[PDB]
């Protein structure tokens, strides 16, 4: 694969909603919950110059499938996917959407 950028600020565990729910597998699901990890959309993001930064050990927590998609759709987008060791998460100031099935 190859490089990603390591941040040292907070997180946001933000994927595309071009990933969809459905399409995960149970396991994947579960780690997206046990995460916090939330949806949000492409253009919301590009406006509001939101990266997606990803805590490593919750990256680390979903599928090798999983995580490849969600780098293609951050790179389809033109937008910038970093890492991070922080727990800390981004304040919220852009409407995100949680991942669950509900």
């Amino acid at each position: 694969a190859g490089d990603i950028e390591v941040t040292g600020d907070s997180c946001n565990n933000y994927m595309l909603t071009y990933n969809k729910v459905e399409n995960m597998t149970p396991r994947d699901l579960g780690a997206c919950i046990d995460c916090s990890a939330r949806h949000i959309n492409a253009q919301v993001a590009k406006s509001h110059n939101i990266a997606l930064i990803w805590n490593v050990k919750d990256f680390m927590s979903l599928s090798e499938q999983l995580r490849k998609q969600i780098r293609s759709a951050a790179k389809k987008n033109n937008l910038p996917f970093k890492l991070t060791c922080a727990t800390t998460r981004q304040v919220v100031n852009v409407v995100t959407t949680k991942i669950a099935l509900k």
